[PDB]
């Protein structure tokens, strides 16, 4: 069936330049958090960046927070994926692993509507 | 003698049977069942049912975060044999849930050697 | 110079050995017992007692979640040589229950080279 | 352009070095110092000093639990290069203390190229 994406750009909040390594988790209004699975359900590996779950057949389902998965900006500091099941429920993104230097940005919330945003991290 | 307990995790509307919602088992003390093999070592389980008493494996109780996840197979079904007691009462919580639904209800149970239903409600 | 601590895990009913009851050890900060080997590095060990001084290991005081689980052998038998102090109060706590049993009460000790049972009360 | 910070781990009665006692780094945010790759995986250091510019490893902030834990060598001796901020206060929290030791108070610092000691006091 029809699924939906969703694209962040993480930056820094006074210079604009984007910021790789910043690391998110996705939670929903259940207190449950975003876990990618390949087709038989094993944990995968994923590196930094938008993560393509429709190429790759992955799963999405929602775990505890402490079995989440991390998504990471990546060298243009983008990340997110594809293949979200609901484009009317609202998500947030939650900063977990701020690069040093930074302040953690402000959970972000959003739905899943194709669209792309940015996530500004405050210097200092 | 041991006893067995099987679940079906279907979607609510459709009835159809859902593949990959994981559940965590726990007891009335707030510990969770965890399978170990013979040695006290964990066990990496697949989705299904699982032979607890065929692959010689034990059911202890833990922390939650030690806890085995039981996850539903392409039949909709997982569960497990090798239970000591029939007459205590736990609760399978869905801890995994499969993305376009909603997590099930806890669902109450004593090992029985039933099969039943839990019903996912589509989000 | 260093002391050592064993313990017996038993059904409180029948007094027989009971195996994969799993335990953490705690001081009175609230830190655990984990066990490295010589590089600082976690070691994963099996049942019963464990030979600290002949395995060259560490015995460090961490976090709860990352404590070091001791479990009962075929024998009920758990502990390990290797404490540095023999007058500090410790407490074992039962965080492995086998099936069919209840935690039994934690166990306040010392490292006073002894043995002594720990029992768990069928249900 | 970057900063780094030695600590040397020893016995506040003898002196003598002390190999195996770990460490978390906080920041006045609550945060604490984790250590990935490049591509923002976890790392396993072993003890002392991590050379983080040469290993390309990157310093990010997370929550304790999910903190890189720093270990006192052979010679008694962590810490880590690749600091972005030389004016900032951070404490080294010593989270896994060696047996027959108590953990040293927290050590306030600031990434200033500076080595100093951290004593642990015997019992
Ligand atoms: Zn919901
Ligand atoms: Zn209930
Ligand atoms: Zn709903
Ligand atoms: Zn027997
Ligand atoms: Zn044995
Ligand atoms: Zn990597
Ligand atoms: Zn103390
Ligand atoms: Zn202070
Ligand atoms: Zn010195």
């Amino acid at each position: 069936k029809t699924t939906y994406e969703r694209t962040f750009v993480k930056k820094d909040a006074e210079t604009k330049e984007v910021l790789e390594g910043a690391g998110f988790k996705i939670s929903n209004s259940d207190g449950k958090f975003l876990k990618l699975t390949d087709k038989d359900g094993q944990s995968v590996s994923i590196g930094e960046g938008f993560i393509d779950v429709l190429a790759n057949n992955y799963r999405l389902t929602w775990v505890a927070e402490s079995d989440a998965t991390v998504f990471t900006s990546d060298k243009s500091g983008k990340f997110g994926l594809n293949g979200f099941a609901d484009n009317t429920t609202t998500y947030t993104a939650v900063e977990t692993n701020v690069p040093d230097g930074y302040d953690a940005a402000a959970n972000t919330d959003f739905k899943a509507d194709n669209s792309s945003s940015d996530i500004l991290d405050a210097p200092s």
